[PDB]
């Protein structure tokens, strides 16, 4: 036997994929939905772990948005899966709910979450604009998608998702290859002390400083 692409998780201290759990850090933590029926009219709001919250967004024209509020979040939780209705129509693909699954051999699927009847809070998350905010990754994992932290979270900082190599295309175009385990150049993350920001330089983060709090 041999692990298919989406059977590896990604630890965000190591910087390196893993299968179960990481060996120097240990089993990552899934967070659980709060249990609602998969049929109730606002099921996605009240899908919602305790310590979120789901309010206006900081970005402008985003309408509604999810905050963390009662304690920090650390780095490499895990939120999921994405709940929605799966379909191969392509209409559903930039209707701004929905997230691309691959599987294999430039085959794809969507889970669909636009209905709020069949979803979960995840379809709340807005996306990040830049890497510097993004705080969560979206992420293959087991045919269905997953969010991350890649950040420590700070109370009342607004969760920002993104995606990478782990994703849809850049993911599907890899398949098959056994990327992910040879990488089993170590990207840096340096968080603002004032701000949800964070930098991928000790360089940046203080230009960043300099300009927007403190010089
Ligand atoms: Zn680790
Ligand atoms: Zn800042």
């Amino acid at each position: 036997s041999e692990p298919q692409d989406d059977d590896y998780l990604y630890c965000e201290m190591c910087q390196n994929f893993f299968i179960d759990s990481c060996a120097a850090h240990g089993p990552p933590t899934f967070v659980k939905d709060s249990a609602v029926d998969k049929g109730h009219p606002n099921r996605s709001a009240l899908s919602l772990p305790p310590g979120l919250r789901i309010g206006p967004s900081g970005i402008p024209q985003a309408g509604l948005g999810v905050w963390n509020e009662a304690s920090d979040l650390p780095l490499g939780l895990h939120f999921g899966p994405y709940e929605g209705r799966i379909t191969e129509d392509e209409e559903a693909a930039n209707n701004g709910y929905s997230w691309l699954i691959t599987k294999g051999r430039n085959c794809y699927e969507y889970v669909d979450g636009k209905d709020k009847s069949w979803a979960n809070w995840m379809r709340y998350v807005n996306c990040a604009r830049d890497d510097e905010e993004q705080n969560l990754v979206a992420f293959q994992y087991h045919r269905q998608i997953f969010y991350r932290t890649c950040r420590v979270i700070r109370p009342g900082c607004e969760l920002l998702v993104w995606y990478g190599d782990e994703y849809g295309q850049e993911l599907g175009i890899k398949w098959g290859s056994k990327w992910k385990k040879e990488l089993m150049p170590k990207p840096e993350i340096h968080p603002c002390p004032s701000c949800c920001l964070a930098f991928s330089s000790q360089k940046f983060l203080s230009q960043h400083v300099e300009r927007n709090h403190s010089s």
